[PDB]
């Protein structure tokens, strides 16, 4: 089937909220999603720092951690959709983070080769959660833009109206969350790296 892309402001929050009125999430699980999107680092850095490992978080955020980690029983896409997130050049790692671009501002075509051979065509695993958008607009100047294809079924929930930043159109997805980088290729203007991930669960 098809993965939808949506055109427009209005036709997302249509979808997602159709999505979003199925859901039930508890007053504690709205609350730590709140909380995540307050400023996602509170959440994700503490994931990283245990590498996962939920029980050697603080205690707050592991109570947090496992109402997050619990709302996806509640959230799963309801058909093949299209996500987007907008990143740096760290995603890419300590090595590449400050060689992958050009005094002039441009995708190093050399080390972007390198990139490839590290990321493309294999799995990736973040320890925090990945926070996307249904649109890419907001995403036209950053260094790199992520287009996740994600398939019906796959965990993950539209969150704007309970989100600190409402009219990002944030649909959350899971923490330790496999995606197979398809795709990567420099942008027409050689300014972005364009990276297609697939999902399937």
């Amino acid at each position: 089937d098809t993965f939808t892309e949506f055109t427009n402001v209005e036709e997302a929050k249509k979808w997602g909220n159709a999505q979003y009125k199925k859901y039930g999430l508890s007053k504690p699980e709205q609350e730590a999603i709140k909380f995540y999107t307050r400023d996602a680092s509170k959440i994700n850095g503490p994931l990283r720092a245990n590498q996962g490992n939920e029980n050697g978080l603080p205690a707050d955020i592991l109570q947090k951690v496992k109402l997050i980690d619990q709302s996806f029983s509640k959230m799963k896409m309801p058909q093949n959709i299209i996500l987007f997130r907008g990143d740096d050049p760290a995603y890419l790692g300590p090595e590449f983070q400050d060689k992958i671009l050009n005094k002039d501002g441009t995708i190093n075509k050399t080390v972007f080769e390198q990139v490839k051979a590290k990321f493309l065509k294999k799995d990736r695993t973040e320890y925090g959660y990945i926070s996307t958008s249904l649109m890419s607009a907001q995403f036209g100047g950053r260094p790199i833009v992520t287009k996740f294809k994600v398939t019906n079924g796959s965990k993950g929930g539209y969150i704007d109206p309970i989100s600190y930043f409402p009219g990002q159109l944030e649909v959350l997805l899971p923490r330790n969350n496999s995606y197979y980088i398809s795709d990567m290729q420099i942008s027409p203007n050689n300014r972005q790296i364009m990276i297609t991930a697939m999902i399937f669960k």
